[PDB]
C-alpha cells in the first residue's frame, strides 16, 4: 500500500521537476503579486492626528464684533490640541486679550465716566468766578485739582491707543503680518466698471496676497452679497426690515466721516485758542500742583512733564500729530466702508421672477442666499403660527442635499475650513440664524435677550490608515491570484492525466482511485503549503500585518490551499480536456470569487442563516476570516488564541467535506468516453493450462488456454471478444461462470490475479517529460519486484529491446511510432508476467517494426499464455498457434492453422502473370478446376481438394512458352476466407451550396453552440439594467432641516448656572410637550416620522462595580475628572485608542423625550471629556461586535449665563453740548448707541455639533431656535402649534455645472459602453472557432483540392458571417431599444446607433480571420480571443480616460475603441443638448457629423475592407525521377519506405483537379452534419446537375452500403462508418482517377472485404486508382502494378506475383505427422537449403530458398514420402508481399 503511494509521489515529483517552465513561472507570480503590493503599501504611509479642539463660533445674534471677531482669524478649525476655555461650562469668552475688545471697553468707559463728568462744569463756573485771595476760590481750586486728577487716571488708564498705533505703524517678513494680524483682532493660539477701481485693486491684492485665502471666501458674500425674498406681505416687510436693522447694526462707520468733517474744526480750536486749555497749563505747571499730579498718578507711567509737553504746545509729540493720525484713519476707514453694500434686500415678487433674479445676480458676481417664504396671500395677518422657509443659495457654497452622511465609515473629525465647513464660510448658519431671531422678534416682541454659539465636539486621537482597511478588507483577490494560477496548473496536470487513458491503465494494474486521490492531494499540497508559508513571512516583515502571530495565519492559509485544492479536485471531473480546463478553471474560479464582493456590498441586510447558507463555497468563508482579520488588526491588538474565525473555518472543513462527497459521486455517476456508469481439433496436453474459462455468459463458452503457445482470438467485436476479454479482467465481473486464471477463480481473489497478469490496450501508456529507463522503473517497482531484481528485469529489457544506448535509454519521448509501440508493448512483459492478454498490436505501424515486434513477442514464448486479440489475418495466422474464432456469443472453431485451413478451408490459389487456351489446359488437368478472377497482367484459378498436381506442374512447366504466362505462383488459403466464411455558373453553384451547408449547420446546432445569441443579449440585459441603478449624479432635492433624519442618536442638555434668571424656563420649553422642534404638534408636520407618544421616565441606567473605584479614587476634581486614556504609542499603531473602565466616570441620568431619541443631564460634569471617553469606548463596542458601526450621538446643548444706560447717558449727552437734528450728528450718536444696545447678552446658549452629519448644526440651530421661540411665547393658548421650520434647497446648475456633470458622467458612460463591447464580442468567435475546426485537414484542403476558387470560399464566409451577425445585432438593438434610455430610443440617436453595431461587426469579423490560420487546436482560441478584446477594451477605455489629437487620430485601428467612443460622444451629445434645452436654448449637432461620429463609421468599414484584403493575401502569400504510366484500369499502388515522403508526393501530384479524387487519411465529416447531405453538398461541388444531386446522393448511399444510418449525425458514427463516407466522398463527382491513402484503418473484417470489393469494381470499369498504405495484405489483395520507393525513386515496379518471384524468398512447407526424428532427418537430406523455422510436436515447417521453380519434384518428393515419414498433411506456400518489403527495407 504504502510503497504504491511512494511510486506515485516520486512520479508526481519528476513530474514538476522534468517541466522547467511551470514551477518558476509558479513561484515567480505571487512573488511579483505582493511586490506590487508591498511597493504600493510603502507609497502610502499611516496619517497619525492629535486629539484637540476647535473653538466656538458666534452667530450674529450673539453680537456684531464677536461675530466678526469670530470670522476674521479663527475660521480654520485651529485643532489646538488643549481644551479651548470656550468650552468650559462657564465662559463663553477667549477673547480675554483682544486689543479691539480692549479699545471698545476702554471707550465705552471713557463715555459713561464723561456723561457723569462735572470736571467741565466745575471747570467753567470757576473760571467764571475767577473773570468776575477770595474764600471759596481754594475749595473750587481744589475741586477742579481732584476733578482733572481723576480725569487723568481715566485718560491715563485706557492703555489701548498706544497698541493700536504701535500695531498700525508696524503693519506700514511674512509671518509677522499674520502675527501682527492675529494679535490686532483676537487672542493667540471688468469688475472696475461697477464701482471705485480702489476697492477693486484692494480685493485684487486680497485674492493675490500670499496667505491663506479662506477669509476672503467668507467676507464676499458677506459685504459684496445681495438678498431677495417672496411677495411683499406686510410681514414679510417687518421681518426683513428686522434683518435690515439686523444689519445695519453695524453701519456706524458710514456716518462717522460726515461727524468728523463736522466736529474736526470746533475740536481744533479748543485745544488752540481757548481760555480753558490755557488755565489747565498754567495750572499743570506750579510749585505745590507737581506734588499735587505726583500723588494723584499713584506711579502710573505719563507723568506731568509729559502731559505739558504733549498738551501744552503752540508751535516730540503733541497732540496734532495724534489729530493728523486719527484724520488719516478716518479717512481710510471710510474709503474702505465706501464700497461696501450694505442696502441686500430686494424685494421680490414671484418665485420664477426670484430664481430668473437670483441667477441674473450669479452671473453678475454679486449674490448672496435668499429666503423664500410660504404665505397663504398677501394679507395683513401677522403669522399662520407656523413658518415654512427655505434658503436658496449656489451649489458651492452649501453642502450636498443628495446625501446626508459619506456612507461608508472612516475616522476622522471632518473639520476641513473649506472642503467640508460650507455652513459656516458659506454664509448659510449666519443668515438662517439672522432670519429665526427675526420672526422670534416678530411673533412675541422680546428683542434679543439671546446670544447663540457653535462648538465642535472634539475627536479622541484617531489615525488615518485607509489604505490598511482596504487592503485588509479585500485581501482574498490577492491572496487568490497567485492560486488560481496554481490551480490552473493542477488542474491542467489532472486532466491531462485523465484523458490520456493512463488512470484507466493505472486502475487495471490493481490500484484504487483513492490512493491515486490521496497522492494527487499531497503532492498538491506540498508547493502550496510552501507557498503559503512564504507569503506568511512576507506579510509579517511587509509591516503591513504587524502584531498578527505567523503561525495563525500560516493554519488559515493552510486550510485555504486544502478547501481549494478539494474544490479544484470537484472541478476536475466535469472537463475532458487539457487546455480547455486549464483555461477555464481561471475564470470558473472569479465567478466563485465574485458572490463575496456582491454580498459584503449588501451587508446592511444579510442574515447569520444567510451567510452560512452562502459560505458553501470556499472564498466567501476565507473573506469572512480575512474581514475578521482585518477587524482584529486595525485597533492594534492584533489577531492571537482567544478562542468569526472559528464558525468560517468550521464551514471551510464542511466546505471540503461537501467537495469531496461531490467527487466521489461525480466520479461515478458521469464517468467519460470510456469509464462504465453505474470443428474442435484435439486439446494438446504436452502443456500446462493456464487460463480455463468454463461456461461464459452475459446479458444477453469454453476455452482452454495453454502455456507455451501463442493462442489468438479472432471475432466481430461485437458478438464477443470485447465482452469476454474485459470479463477475463477485472473491468467487469461475471455472470454465472468461472475461469481459473492459473489456479485462481475470477470471482474468489482478483488482488493475488492482478499480482501475476500483465495487460496491454490498444491506447499504449507512455508518460511525457520522462525517460524510458525511468518507465520500465517505475513499472517494474509497480509490479512488486526487489532493487536488484528491478535492476536485473531492467538490464534484460534494455537487451532485448534493440536501444542499448545512453542517447535512446536517457532520451524523453521522442522516438518513432515504431520503437515507441515497441516499448509499450514490452512494458506489458516486465515483471515476469506468467500471464499477459494483448490487444491490437502493431496497429498502424509499418511492416518492419512490426517484424520487429513479432521477433520480440516470439522471444517471450516460453511459458507465458500470450492471448493475441487482432483483426488482422496474416499476423493472427503468423504469431497465432491456436486460432479460436467465436461468434454469437458462442464458440465455432478452434485449432491450428494448418488444420482450419484443411478442415473447412477452400482449395489453393494457383496464380498466373502474362485466356480460353490456358483454362482449358487447366480444366483438362483438373476437372474441379475454375475461373477466380483475372485482372490486368495476372490470372488467377483455384484447386479445390492426389497425382494431379505432379501432372498438372509438369504440363504447365512444359508448355510454359505456348501463352503469355511468363511466371507461376501457388498459395493456400489465408485466414480471412476461413473468417468471412464461418461468420460560369459553377460560381453560383458553390456559392449557393456552401451557403446551404453553413446554414443547416447554424440550424442543427440549437444543442451546440447556440449561446452565442442569448449570452450576448442577456449580458446587454444586465448592463443596461445595471445602467437604471446609478443616481443622475445631478439632483439636490428640497431638504428639510431637521435632527430626526439619522434614526438613532443621543442627545444631552447641559443647564450651567442653575439659579433661575433666565435659563430654567428656557431649559423647561425645550423638554415640554412640544418636544426638541417640529417633530409633533397637533399633528405631525414631518414625512415618514409619527414621534412615539409614551414615554417619561427619569432614571440611571444600572451601573456594574465601578462606582466602587470610583469611590476609593476620590479627589476627582473638575481637572481630571476621569482616569486617562493612552494613544497611538511608538511602535503601536492604534486607530482608536482604548480606554480602562469608568471613561465617563459615572451614568448620566437618562431619558426618553417622546421623539425617538434620548437625553442625557450633564449639569456639572466636563462636557470635553466625558464627551470624548463615552464616543471612544462606544464606538469601540459597537465596532466589536461586526456591525459596521456608524455614528452615535450628532448634537447636544449647553444652556447658560454670560445696556440701557449707555443709551440714556448719549442721549443725555446729545442733549446738551450744542444738540441739532441735521444728518451728520444726530444719526451717528443714534447708530453708536443701537450699537452699543445692540452688543450685550444676557443668556446663551453653545449648541454642540457633530460635523459627520452633514446636516446636524443647521437642524440643531432650528431646534434651539424653536425652543427659543416657545418659550418667549408668553400667555398663549399652548406653545404646540408654534414652531418654525427650514429648508435647504439649491438654485437650478447654469453653464459651468452642466459642463462638469456633463464630464463627469462620462466614467457611467464609459463603464455601460465596456459590457457591450464585451458582450458584441462574442459573435464573430463562433465564426472562427468553426473556421479552424474545418481548418485542420478536415474540408479547407478537401475543397480546395477541387476547383472551388479558394477566394468564392473566403467571400461566402464573409457573407454568411454578415447576414448572421445581423440577427444578434437587431436583437440587441430591440432588447435595449424596449429601455426607455433616450440617448439611445430618440428618433435621431438610433439609426447611427444601429449602423454603428453593424459596421462594428463589418469590421470585427475579418480581424479574427488570421487568428485561425496559425492555430492547430480547435475549441480554445475562444478564451484567449475574448482575453485579447477585453484587454483592446480596457485600453480604449484608458485612452477615453486621458497627444490626444494624434491619440485619438491613431486609434481609430481598433474597432472596440471606436464603437466606444461612438456611445460616448453620442450620450455626451445628448446630455449637452438635453442641459441646452433645460437653460432655454436648442442646439442640433447630428451625431452623424464627420468630426464627431463618422468618422469612426468610415474607418471600421475602410478597416474592414482591408482586414478582408489582408486575410485574402495571407493565404496566397502574394523524389527522384517518379515515372510510372497508369492507363485504364491500373490499381498502381506506390508503396514506400518509412519516411519516404508519400504524403508530401500526394499532395504535389494534386482540369486535373476535377478529374481527381482524394480519400483524406484522417476522418473528415462534419459533427453535426447529415450522412446523405454531406455527398450532396460534394456533388453540388462536383459539378453534377442540380435535379440529378438527389440521385447522384442516392447512388453514392447505395453503393459504399450504409443506408440503414444513410440520415444521421455523421459525428455519431463509427470508424468504419467514417471510412465508408471518405471513400464515398472520393466518387461523388466521379472522376477517371480516384486517389486513394489508407482506406481501411482500424476497420473489421465483414467490412474491409465490402472496401475492397468496391474498390475491385471501380478498378473494373476502366477507372485506374492508386492508393498507399502499411498493410502489405491490402496492398497484394488490390494493386496490381506495385511501385516500390526505397529511396525517392522507383525501386521495383510490375506485378505481385511477379515481385514476389523475382526479388522474394524461397517457399514454405508446413507438415503433421509423439513424433520421430526421422521425418526432420529426411526432410532435412532431401533439400539442401531447408530452414527449421520452427519446431513443435507432432507439427513441423521449414523453408525453401532458390529452389521454388523445381516444386513439380517437391510435389512428386512429398507424395513420395507421404506413406514413408507416415506425414498426415502437407501444405506449401509462396512468399507473400510483406516479406518482400520488409526484405528491401533490411538491406537498406
Ligand atoms: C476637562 O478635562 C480636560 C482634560 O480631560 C481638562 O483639560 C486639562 O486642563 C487644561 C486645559 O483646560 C490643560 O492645561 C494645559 O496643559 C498644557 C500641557 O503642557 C504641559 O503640561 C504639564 C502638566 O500636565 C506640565 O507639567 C508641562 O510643563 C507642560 O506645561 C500646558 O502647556 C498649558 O499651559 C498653557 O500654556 C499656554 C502657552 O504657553 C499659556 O498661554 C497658558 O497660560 C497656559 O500656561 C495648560 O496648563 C491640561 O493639559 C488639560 N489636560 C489634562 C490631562 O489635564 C479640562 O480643563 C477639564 N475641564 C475643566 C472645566 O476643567
Ligand atoms: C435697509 O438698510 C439700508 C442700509 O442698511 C438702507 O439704505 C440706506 O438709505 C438710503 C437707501 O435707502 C441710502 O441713501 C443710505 O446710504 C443707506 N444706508 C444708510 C447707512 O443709511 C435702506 O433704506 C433700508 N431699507 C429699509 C426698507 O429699511
Ligand atoms: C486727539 C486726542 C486729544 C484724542 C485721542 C486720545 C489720544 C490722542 C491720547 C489719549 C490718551 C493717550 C495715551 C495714554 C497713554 C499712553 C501709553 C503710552 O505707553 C503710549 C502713549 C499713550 C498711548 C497715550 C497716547 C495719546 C493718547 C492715546
Ligand atoms: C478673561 O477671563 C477672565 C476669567 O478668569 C475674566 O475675568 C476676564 O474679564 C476675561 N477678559 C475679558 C473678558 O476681556
Ligand atoms: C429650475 O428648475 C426647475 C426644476 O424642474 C424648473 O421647474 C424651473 O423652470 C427652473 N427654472 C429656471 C429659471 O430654469
Amino acid at each position: 500500500c504504502w510503497p504504491q503511494l511512494r511510486l506515485l509521489l516520486w512520479k508526481n515529483l519528476t513530474f514538476r521537476r522534468r517541466q522547467t517552465c511551470q514551477l518558476l513561472l509558479e513561484v515567480a507570480w505571487p512573488l511579483f503579486i505582493f511586490l506590487i503590493l508591498i511597493s504600493v503599501r510603502l507609497s502610502y504611509p499611516p496619517y497619525e492626528q492629535h486629539e484637540c479642539h476647535f473653538p466656538n463660533k458666534a452667530m450674529p445674534s450673539a453680537g456684531t464684533l464677536p461675530w466678526v471677531q469670530g470670522i476674521i482669524c479663527n475660521a480654520n478649525n485651529p485643532c489646538f490640541r488643549y481644551p479651548t476655555p470656550g468650552e468650559a461650562p462657564g465662559v463663553v469668552g477667549n477673547f480675554n486679550k483682544s486689543i479691539v475688545a480692549r479699545l471698545f471697553s476702554d471707550a465705552r468707559r471713557l463715555l459713561l465716566y464723561s456723561q457723569k463728568d462735572t470736571s467741565m462744569k466745575d471747570m467753567r463756573k470757576v473760571l467764571r468766578t475767577l473773570q468776575q485771595p477770595s474764600k471759596e476760590l481754594a475749595e473750587a481750586t481744589k475741586t477742579l485739582l481732584h476733578s482733572l486728577g481723576t480725569l487723568a487716571q481715566e485718560l491715563f488708564s485706557m492703555r489701548s491707543w498706544s497698541d493700536m498705533r504701535q500695531e498700525v505703524m508696524f503693519l506700514t517678513s511674512s509671518t509677522q503680518i499674520y502675527q501682527a494680524v492675529s494679535r490686532i483682532v483676537c487672542g493667540h493660539p471688468f469688475y472696475d466698471n461697477s464701482t471705485t477701481p480702489y476697492c477693486n485693486d484692494l480685493m485684487k491684492n486680497l485674492e493675490s496676497s500670499p496667505l491663506s485665502r479662506i477669509i476672503w471666501k467668507a467676507l464676499k458674500p458677506l459685504l459684496v452679497g445681495k438678498i431677495l425674498y417672496t411677495p411683499d406681505t406686510p410681514a414679510t416687510r417687518q421681518v426683513m426690515a428686522e434683518v435690515n436693522k439686523t444689519f445695519q447694526e453695524l453701519a456706524v462707520f458710514h456716518d462717522l466721516e460726515g461727524m468728523w468733517e463736522e466736529l474736526s474744526p470746533k475740536i481744533w480750536t479748543f485745544m488752540e485758542n481757548s481760555q480753558e486749555m490755557d488755565l489747565v497749563r498754567m495750572l499743570l505747571d506750579s510749585r505745590d500742583n507737581d506734588h499735587f499730579w505726583e500723588q494723584q498718578l499713584d506711579g502710573l507711567d505719563w507723568t506731568a512733564q509729559d502731559i505739558v509737553a504733549f498738551l501744552a504746545k503752540h508751535p516730540v509729540y503733541t497732540w496734532r500729530e495724534a489729530f493728523n493720525e486719527t484724520n488719516q484713519a478716518i479717512r481710510t476707514i471710510s474709503r474702505f466702508m465706501e464700497c461696501v453694500n450694505l442696502n441686500k434686500l430686494e424685494p421680490i415678487a414671484t418665485e420664477v421672477w426670484l430664481i430668473n433674479k437670483s441667477m441674473e445676480l450669479l452671473d453678475e458676481r454679486k449674490f448672496w442666499a435668499g429666503i423664500v417664504f410660504t404665505g397663504i396671500t398677501p394679507g395683513s395677518i401677522e403669522l399662520p403660527h407656523h413658518v415654512k422657509y427655505k434658503i436658496r443659495m449656489d451649489i458651492d457654497n452649501v453642502e450636498r442635499t443628495n446625501k446626508i452622511k459619506d456612507g461608508y465609515w472612516d475616522p476622522g473629525p471632518r473639520a476641513d475650513p473649506f472642503e467640508d465647513m460650507r455652513y459656516v464660510w458659506g454664509g448659510f448658519a449666519y443668515l438662517q440664524d439672522v432670519v429665526e431671531q427675526a420672526i422670534i422678534r416678530v411673533l412675541t416682541g422680546t428683542e434679543k435677550k439671546t446670544g447663540v454659539y457653535m462648538q465642535q465636539m472634539p475627536y479622541p486621537c484617531y489615525v488615518d490608515d485607509i489604505f490598511l482597511r482596504v487592503m485588509s478588507r479585500s485581501m482574498p483577490l490577492f491572496m487568490t491570484l497567485a492560486w488560481i494560477y496554481s490551480v490552473a496548473v493542477i488542474i491542467k496536470g489532472i486532466v491531462y492525466e485523465k484523458e490520456a487513458r493512463l488512470k484507466e491503465t493505472m486502475r487495471i494494474m490493481g490500484l484504487d482511485n483513492s490512493i491515486l486521490w490521496f497522492s494527487w492531494f499531497i503532492s498538491s499540497l506540498i508547493p502550496l503549503l510552501v507557498s503559503a508559508g512564504l507569503l506568511v513571512v512576507i506579510l509579517k516583515l511587509g509591516n503591513l500585518l504587524p502584531y498578527s502571530d505567523p503561525s495563525v495565519v500560516f493554519v488559515f492559509l493552510s486550510v485555504f490551499a486544502v478547501v481549494t485544492i478539494l474544490q479544484c479536485f470537484l472541478i476536475s471531473t466535469l472537463f475532458s480536456r487539457a487546455n480547455l480546463a486549464a483555461a477555464c478553471g481561471g475564470i470558473i474560479y472569479f465567478t466563485l470569487y465574485l458572490p463575496y464582493v456582491l454580498c459584503v456590498a449588501w451587508r446592511d441586510y444579510v442574515g447569520f442563516t444567510l451567510k452560512i447558507f452562502a459560505s458553501l463555497l470556499s472564498p466567501v468563508a476565507f473573506g469572512f476570516g480575512c474581514e475578521y482579520f482585518a477587524l482584529f488588526e486595525e485597533q492594534g491588538i492584533g489577531v492571537q488564541w482567544d478562542n468569526n474565525l472559528t464558525t468560517s473555518v468550521s464551514m471551510m472543513l464542511f466546505d471540503t467535506f461537501l467537495y469531496g462527497v461531490m467527487t466521489w459521486y461525480i466520479e461515478a455517476v458521469f464517468p467519460g468516453q470510456y469509464g462504465i456508469p453505474r470443428c474442435m481439433e484435439e486439446e494438446p496436453t504436452h502443456l500446462k493450462l493456464g487460463v480455463s474459462i468454463q461456461n461464459l455468459v452475459k446479458v444477453y463458452l469454453a476455452l482452454n488456454f495453454y502455456e507455451g503457445q501463442i493462442t489468438s482470438f479472432l471475432g466481430h467485436n461485437g458478438a464477443g471478444k470485447t465482452t469476454t476479454m474485459s470479463i477475463l479482467t477485472g473491468l467487469f465481473p461475471p455472470t454465472s461462470g468461472t475461469a481459473y486464471i492459473l489456479g485462481k477463480d475470477i470471482r474468489s481473489e482478483m488482488s493475488t490475479i492482478r499480482q501475476n497478469l500483465g495487460v496491454c490496450p490498444q491506447h499504449n501508456v507512455l508518460f511525457d517529460m520522462l525517460t524510458v529507463e525511468e518507465h520500465i522503473w517505475f513499472y517494474a517497482r509497480l509490479k512488486g519486484l526487489s532493487e536488484k531484481h528491478v535492476k536485473a528485469e531492467m538490464e534484460q529489457m534494455a537487451l532485448d529491446v534493440g536501444l542499448p544506448s545512453s542517447k535512446l535509454k536517457s532520451k524523453t519521448s521522442q522516438l518513432s511510432g515504431g520503437m515507441q509501440r515497441k516499448l509499450s508493448v514490452a512494458l506489458a512483459f516486465v515483471g515476469g508476467s506468467k500471464v499477459v492478454i494483448l490487444d491490437e498490436p502493431t496497429a498502424g505501424v509499418d511492416p518492419y517494426s512490426r517484424r520487429g515486434i513479432w521477433e520480440l513477442l516470439l522471444k517471450y514464448r516460453q511459458g507465458r499464455t500470450i492471448i493475441l486479440s487482432t483483426h488482422h489475418m496474416d499476423e493472427a495466422d503468423v504469431l497465432g498457434d491456436r486460432i479460436a474464432i467465436i461468434s454469437h456469443g458462442k464458440l465455432c472453431c478452434v485449432g491450428s492453422s494448418l488444420f482450419l485451413k484443411n478442415q473447412l478451408g477452400t482449395g489453393y490459389y494457383l496464380t498466373l502473370v502474362k485466356v480460353s487456351a490456358i483454362s482449358n489446359l487447366i480444366r483438362k488437368h483438373v476437372s474441379e478446376a475454375r475461373l477466380v478472377e483475372d485482372i490486368g497482367h495476372e490470372l488467377t484459378y483455384v484447386l479445390p481438394y492426389e497425382g494431379a498436381f505432379v501432372e498438372l506442374f509438369h504440363e504447365i512447366d512444359d508448355r510454359l512458352s505456348d501463352l503469355g504466362i511468363s511466371s507461376y505462383g501457388i498459395s493456400e488459403t489465408t485466414l480471412e476466407e476461413i473468417f468471412l466464411k464461418v461468420a460560369w455558373k459553377l460560381t453560383q453553384q458553390q456559392f449557393v451550396a456552401l451557403l446551404w451547408k453553413r446554414l443547416l449547420i447554424a440550424r442543427r446546432s440549437r444543442k451546440g453552440f447556440f449561446a452565442q445569441i442569448v449570452l450576448p443579449a442577456v449580458f446587454v440585459c444586465i448592463a443596461l439594467v445595471f445602467s437604471l441603478i446609478v443616481p443622475p449624479f445631478g439632483k439636490y432635492p428640497s431638504l428639510e432641516l431637521q435632527p430626526w433624519m439619522y434614526n438613532e442618536q443621543y442627545t444631552f442638555v447641559s443647564n450651567d448656572a442653575p439659579e433661575d434668571t433666565g435659563t430654567l424656563e428656557l431649559l423647561n420649553a425645550l423638554t415640554k410637550d412640544p418636544g426638541f422642534g417640529t417633530r409633533c404638534m397637533e399633528g405631525n408636520p414631518i414625512p415618514d416620522t409619527p414621534c412615539q407618544a409614551g414615554e417619561e421616565e427619569w432614571t440611571t441606567a444600572p451601573v456594574p462595580q465601578t462606582i466602587m473605584d470610583l469611590f476609593q479614587n476620590g479627589n476627582w476634581t473638575m481637572q481630571n475628572p476621569s482616569p486617562a486614556c493612552q494613544c497611538s504609542s511608538d511602535k503601536i499603531k492604534k486607530m482608536l485608542p482604548v480606554c480602562p473602565p469608568g471613561a465617563g466616570g459615572l451614568p448620566p441620568p437618562q431619558r426618553k423625550q417622546n421623539t425617538a431619541d434620548i437625553l442625557q443631564d450633564l449639569t456639572g460634569r466636563n462636557i470635553s471629556d466625558y464627551l470624548v471617553k463615552t464616543y471612544v469606548q462606544i464606538i469601540a463596542k459597537s465596532l466589536k461586535n461586526k456591525i459596521w458601526v456608524n455614528e452615535f450621538r450628532y448634537g447636544g446643548f449647553s444652556l447658560g449665563v454670560s445696556s440701557q444706560e449707555v443709551n440714556d447717558a448719549i442721549k443725555q449727552m446729545k442733549k446738551h453740548l450744542k444738540l441739532a437734528k441735521d444728518s451728520s450728528a444726530d444719526r451717528f450718536l443714534n447708530s453708536l448707541g443701537r450699537f452699543m444696545t445692540g452688543l450685550d447678552t444676557k443668556n446663551n446658549v453653545k449648541v454642540w455639533f457633530n460635523n459627520k452629519g452633514w446636516h446636524a448644526i443647521s437642524s440643531f440651530l432650528n431646534v434651539i431656535n424653536n425652543a427659543i421661540l416657545r418659550a418667549n411665547l408668553q400667555k398663549g393658548e399652548n406653545p404646540s402649534h408654534y414652531g418654525i421650520t427650514a429648508f435647504n434647497h439649491p438654485l437650478n446648475l447654469t453653464k459651468q455645472q452642466l459642463s462638469e456633470v456633463a464630464l463627469m458622467t462620462t466614467s457611467v458612460d464609459v463603464l455601460v459602453s465596456i459590457c457591450v463591447i464585451f458582450a458584441m464580442s462574442f459573435v464573430p468567435a463562433s465564426f472562427v472557432v468553426f473556421l479552424i475546426q474545418e481548418r485542420v485537414s478536415k474540408a479547407k484542403h478537401l475543397q480546395f483540392i477541387s476547383g472551388v476558387k479558394p477566394v468564392i470560399y473566403w467571400l461566402s464566409n464573409f457573407v454568411w458571417d454578415m447576414c448572421n451577425y445581423v440577427v444578434p445585432a437587431t436583437l440587441v438593438i430591440i432588447i435595449f431599444i424596449c429601455f426607455q434610455q433616450k440617448s439611445y430610443v430618440s428618433s435621431t440617436n438610433l439609426p447611427v446607433l444601429a449602423l454603428l453595431l453593424l459596421l462594428y461587426g463589418w469590421s470585427i469579423t475579418p480581424l479574427m480571420y488570421p487568428a485561425s490560420f496559425v492555430f492547430k487546436i480547435p475549441s480554445t482560441a475562444y478564451v484567449v480571443l475574448t482575453s485579447v478584446n477585453l484587454f483592446i477594451g480596457i485600453n480604449g477605455s484608458v485612452a477615453t480616460f486621458v497627444i490626444n489629437d494624434i491619440l485619438k487620430s491613431v486609434f481609430l485601428i481598433f474597432p472596440h475603441f471606436c464603437l466606444g467612443r461612438g456611445l460616448i460622444d453620442m450620450v455626451k451629445n445628448q446630455a449637452m443638448a438635453d442641459a441646452l434645452e433645460r437653460f432655454g436654448e436648442n442646439r442640433f449637432v447630428s451625431p452623424l457629423s464627420w468630426d464627431l461620429v463618422g468618422r469612426n463609421l468610415f474607418a471600421m468599414a475602410v478597416e474592414g475592407v482591408v482586414f478582408f484584403l489582408i486575410t485574402v493575401l495571407i493565404q496566397y502569400r502574394f523524389v527522384d525521377r517518379i515515372c510510372v504510366g497508369i492507363p485504364p484500369g491500373e490499381c498502381f499502388g506506390l508503396l514506400g519506405v518509412n519516411g519516404a515522403g508519400k504524403s508530401s508526393t500526394f499532395k504535389m501530384l494534386t482540369e486535373v483537379h476535377q478529374n481527381m479524387g482524394y480519400c483524406p487519411q484522417f476522418d473528415a465529416i462534419t459533427e453535426l452534419l447529415t450522412g446523405r447531405e454531406h455527398v450532396e453538398f460534394f456533388a453540388l461541388l462536383r459539378g453534377v446537375p442540380e435535379k440529378e444531386v438527389g440521385k447522384v446522393g442516392e447512388w453514392a448511399i447505395r453503393k459504399l452500403g450504409l443506408v440503414k444510418y444513410g440520415e444521421k449525425y455523421a459525428g455519431n458514427y463509427s470508424g468504419g462508418n467514417k471510412r465508408k463516407l471518405s471513400t464515398a466522398m472520393a466518387l461523388i463527382g466521379g472522376p477517371p482517377v480516384v486517389f486513394l491513402d489508407e482506406p481501411t484503418t482500424g476497420m473489421d473484417p465483414k467490412a474491409r472485404r465490402f472496401l475492397w470489393n468496391c474498390a475491385l469494381s471501380v478498378v473494373k470499369e476502366g477507372r485506374s486508382v492508386v492508393l498507399t498504405s502499411h498493410s502489405m495484405e491490402e496492398c497484394e489483395a488490390l494493386c496490381t502494378r506495385m511501385a516500390i520507393m526505397v529511396n525517392g525513386r522507383f525501386r521495383c515496379l510490375g506485378s505481385v506475383q511477379h515481385l514476389k518471384n523475382r526479388f522474394g524468398d524461397g517457399y514454405t512447407i508446413v507438415v503433421r505427422i509423439p513424433d520421430l526424428k526421422p521425418v526432420q532427418d529426411f526432410f532435412g537430406l532431401a533439400f539442401p537449403g531447408s530452414v527449421l523455422k520452427e519446431k513443435h510436436r507432432n507439427m513441423l515447417q521449414y523453408q525453401l530458398p532458390s529452389s521454388l521453380s523445381s516444386l513439380a519434384r517437391i510435389f512428386s518428393i512429398l507424395s513420395q514420402s507421404k506413406k514413408r515419414l507416415h506425414i498426415e498433411d502437407y501444405s506449401v506456400s509462396q512468399t507473400t508481399l510483406d516479406q518482400v518489403f520488409v526484405n528491401f527495407a533490411k538491406d537498406q
